[PDB]
DNA sequence: TAGT
DNA sequence: AGT
DNA sequence: TAG
DNA sequence: TAGT
DNA sequence: TAGT
DNA sequence: AGT
DNA sequence: TAG
DNA sequence: TAGT
């Protein structure tokens, strides 16, 4: 996720 | 930092 | 730091 | 001393 | 007293 | 002086 | 009473 | 935010 | 450096 | 850590 | 070469 | 599978 907590997605 | 981006500190 | 130049940390 | 713990002296 |  |  |  |  |  |  |  |  995020970053942070990529995306999703990418 | 955070986490993220601990604290600081700890 | 150190001392000298505490820790880090403490 | 040092610095630290200048020189001495200077 | 000097002088990180 | 030495996130 | 930092050295 | 810390602790010679 | 410690510490999602 | 966060199909 | 995250912060 | 993915991409601070």
């Amino acid at each position: 996720t995020x970053p942070g907590v990529t995306x999703p997605g990418v």
